[PDB]
């Protein structure tokens, strides 16, 4: 199949989002605006990055399925 790194790398990214958001999460229950800041603007780059790999992945994927069926 096409796209292998690429698709390793949305589950790598997925993760990460997934661990900021935890991180996120747990500091607005303790009230740490500090860290709030922190993970928040770690979790939008994450977020942003994952989106754009999703959409290569699936252009990847389209045109694969085209040449191959």
């Amino acid at each position: 199949g096409a796209g292998a790194a690429l698709r390793q790398e949305i589950e790598d990214k997925q993760l990460m989002v997934n661990n900021l958001t935890d991180e996120l999460q747990d500091a607005i229950d303790e009230a740490n605006p500090a860290e709030i800041a922190n993970t928040s603007q770690q979790l939008r780059h994450a977020r942003a990055d994952l989106a754009d790999l999703q959409r290569r992945f699936a252009v990847l994927r389209n045109e694969d399925r085209r040449i191959n069926q």
